[PDB]
This record gives structure tokens, sequence and C-alpha cells, in this order.
């Protein structure tokens, strides 16, 4: 990978491994937001970090609020998908990372995503307003015109998702992450909990049609000895759903989210 | 990556990813076995295949009797790891395939794997021996004289491995694959056997050594409904016992041993 001529972006193309693939024969959406998660880490470490210096003296870090996942088509084994992904300040809320997905043969748009990440305090998980001085040392590595993956005036990416009433209609229970599942932090990663809430999907619906688009919000984590109740309600040829990820015991809200599914 | 200049092995180089890595910023045994399943993919790919054309109208299949894993040095993130694989026939029992790591930079062996493989009819799930007319359409892409990863007489990755006896020392039970863990076909990938072997090791021995040899026969598939227990005993470096079985009846999936080194 590389950053571009002007330095405010990064590109990197990947071949689709053999065990990145699902029942399609393509790439699966936790193989995409791997990837996503690779060249994000891969365009930080280009440019010196995501933690600022600042940011390590303040015990501050970045952490996602929102993930939305659009893809149209999705690669096969042996393709080559290329991923541009670049970031933007969004005054003191936060921080947001775009990404743009390639067939890198034609150069056609085959997917695209967005994620809003919010300043949190790493001892007592007090989420901040970005200070002017944080602000400062990243304005230098992102554009400073609006540059969008989706810049559609009334978008899916920002709309407001409400919290599933009881019963839902399909769940899947006593979920726990593995080793595997947890970074080199021993933190769950974000890609687990994509996992976790497509769970209960029925198998009908993952047998008959592609998931097009996801949009999760992330409330709190999941620690190495929770336990997860994934729970769906459909909400809609397309088919939508509405999702909510809680812990087992008490009910507490780890995630929300929203799916929408085409017809193979 | 591409077949060596004899086209009898096939070698190709990795860049270690950020999400590949864990706890100790180097690659995990998962991220390894993953690798080493790819570039036998690759492998196959390029000599004109993961099955042959006779065991294909017959309803053959290969299926992992056994994997045995060696790390010496795991890559870290960014490092490239660069791994060589090939295949033997091993007579009418069946094929085994071996693997070589290096560190792409200096060319210093850090790891080195074998698998034992056995001929299945796909439907009724039988093990036969493997007939002539399939070795022969095999032998055309293995050396002829033996060249083995783990050379030695009665190494570690030919050694008998007992059943557990209850009481388990250690277990994690309840534990249930998910989409991500099955592969094109909905079968639950090796890889996650290994994962779900190592989840009965305690946190108190991944904190203080690092996992350096793993030996894993397959005795029954897991499918997507099923729930797991995973059991560990000390034998004992550190060494362990490991079994697999069905939550409900007992039914045995797995039997392993590990060999983890002080860190
Ligand atoms: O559980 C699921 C269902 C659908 C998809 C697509 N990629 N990954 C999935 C997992
Ligand atoms: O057929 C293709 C080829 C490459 C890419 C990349 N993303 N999706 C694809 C589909
Ligand atoms: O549960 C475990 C424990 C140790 C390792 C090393 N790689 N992966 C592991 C998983
Ligand atoms: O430090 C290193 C560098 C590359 C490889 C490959 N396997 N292990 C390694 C360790």
């Amino acid at each position: 990978g590389s950053l571009t001529e002007d330095g405010l972006s990064y590109k990197e193309k990947f071949v689709v491994r053999s065990y990145e693939v699902g029942s399609n024969k393509t790439a699966t959406v936790e193989t995409i937001a791997n990837l996503l998660q690779e060249v994000g880490c891969n365009h930080a470490q280009s440019v010196g970090f995501a933690t600022t210096t600042t940011m390590r003296k303040l015990h501050l870090i970045w952490v996602t609020a929102r993930m939305h996942i659009e893809i149209y088509k999705y690669p096969a084994w042996g393709d080559v998908v290329e991923i541009e992904t670049w970031c933007q300040s969004e005054g003191r809320i936060g921080t947001r990372r775009d990404w743009i997905l390639k067939d890198s043969v034609t150069g056609e748009v085959t997917g695209r995503a967005t994620s809003k990440w919010v300043m949190m305090n790493q001892d007592t998980r007090r989420l901040q307003k970005v200070s002017d001085d944080v602000r400062d040392e990243y304005l230098v590595f992102c554009p400073q015109e609006p540059r969008l993956a989706f810049p559609e005036e009334n978008n899916r990416s920002l709309k407001k998702i409400p919290k599933l009433e009881d019963p839902a209609q399909y769940s899947m229970i006593g979920l726990k992450p593995r080793r595997a599942d947890l970074d080199m932090n021993q933190h769950v990663n974000n890609v687990t909990y994509i996992g976790w809430v497509l769970e209960s999907i029925p198998q009908e619906i993952v047998d008959t049609h592609e998931l097009q688009v996801i949009t999760l919000d992330y409330r709190r984590e999941c620690q190495q000895d929770d336990v997860v109740d994934s729970l769906t309600t459909t909400t809609s040829n397309d088919s939508q759903f509405l999702h909510l990820l809680r812990l087992s015991g008490d009910g507490q809200e780890i995630n929300r989210g929203t799916t929408l599914w085409r017809k193979k």
C-alpha cells in the first residue's frame, strides 16, 4: 500500500484468499470489514501514528461510534480489491474515516464505507469533545475541503436507529468471544460484533439474498467474559431488518443496527 | 505465489496484517494455520485442481486426519513470512502435505508443519484405501524421493495420542461455531477446532508462555448446529493433553497435545 500523490489519502490492493470466502464463493462482510481496518491501520502508520502525542499524554483513544458499509459486488477468491481511505475532522464531535472499494482490474466502484469515531479516556471510559490542540495535529493529514464516500443529501449512513422492542422475531443466544476474537490489546475486535449481529438473520435469508447495507451503532464494549444475545426483527424484492445486541443476563445494550438485503 | 523451478513444490510470501496478531504483537497460531491452508489451496490450483477427476464422479474427498504444527518464531505485524509446501503419497493409507515457514528477509526457518490426509466418500462418510488409479494422477505433482518437514526417526508428529480421562483439569463448555467459522461449502473450518482446543488453556499459561507445538487428530466433524466442550489436563516447558467432544452425549470430535515454552 501507499499514500496517494497529495499524501491526503491511502490506497492498498488485496488478493482475496480461499479462507476469506463464504457460501456464495465470495468474500464475507467480515473479511471486507477486516480489510477496511487493515487499510486504516496502514494509513495511520504511514503518517506517524491512531493516537497522537497529546492523546497518549492524556490517556485518550479513538473509539468507533458508528460503522456503515455498503457492498454492490463482493470480490471472489483470487480477485484483487483496491481500497482507498481518508480521514476528516467533524468539528469537536469527532473524526470520520471513509473508504471506497474498487475492482482493481476495471476501476469500477464495488463498495463504500463510512465510520464515525469519538474521543474517550482509556481508563474512565468517559467520552469527550475533541480539543483544539488535538484537532490541529490531525488536520495536516486530512483534506481541507469535504470529501465524502456518501455525499447524498438524504443518505442511509446518517439515519437514526430505533431500539428493537421485545419479543424479537429471531434470536441467537449465548454468543461468547474466543481468544481469536480479541485484538493485540485483549479487546473484542469491532468485526466480531458484525458477525454476532448477523447470527440472528435466518438461514433462509442468507441462502436467497446478499447483504447489501449494514449500519451499526456501538454503545458499549463486550468484555472477554461477557455473553451476548443477538436479536433481529424484519422491518420491510429487498428485505430490511432491525438489530440489537445485548448482554445475556441483565439485557444491557452493546449495539443496535439495521441491514438491507437484495434477492440473489 | 508460484510453483518452484521443478514444479514439485509451491512457495508464497505473506505480509502479516494488523488484525492477524494477538496479545504479544505477533501472528496467532490460527493466522498461521489459515496461511498454511491458503498456500495449500494455491498449490492445488496451480497444478490443475483439492480433488482429482477420478475422485469426482466417484464422490471422493480428502479429509484431514492429523495436523502437526511447530513454531520457533512467530512473525510480527508487517513481517514477511515465506511458506513452501509439497505433497507426497504414503502408499494406500493416504497423502501427506508438508510446509516449511521462513523469515523472508533472513531465510531462517521459523516453523514447520505436517498433515496426514485420508480418502473419504463425501456422502456415506466411509474412509477408503487409496486406489492405484487415484495414486497415479497425484504422483506427477509430488517428489519421488522422500521429502519430509519432520525427518527425525519417530519424532513428535507421529506419536500416538491418548484419550483424556474425566475429570479434566480445565474446561471451556458450550462452544458454538458462527457463520464466519464455516467455509465456502458450509463446513466448519479445520482452524476453528484449533481455536476451540486452545480455549481451555488457562489465561495464566497464555500470558507467560508461547505455544511452540500443537498436534491435533480429527475424528468427526462438528456440524453448524453442534455444541462443543473443550477439555485440557497438564501432562508435564509446559505440556497438555486435549479433548474436544459434543456437549451432550460426549461424542469425541478431536484429541490433541500442546507444548508451550516460557516467554
Ligand atoms: O451470518 C452472516 C450472514 C451473512 C453474511 C455475509 N457475510 N458474512 C455473513 C455472516
Ligand atoms: O468481480 C469483482 C472483482 C473485484 C472486486 C472488488 N470488489 N468487488 C469485486 C468484484
Ligand atoms: O486460546 C489461544 C491461546 C494461545 C494462542 C496462540 N495463538 N492463538 C491462540 C489462542
Ligand atoms: O521476525 C520474524 C520475521 C518473519 C517470520 C516468519 N515466521 N516467523 C518470523 C519472524
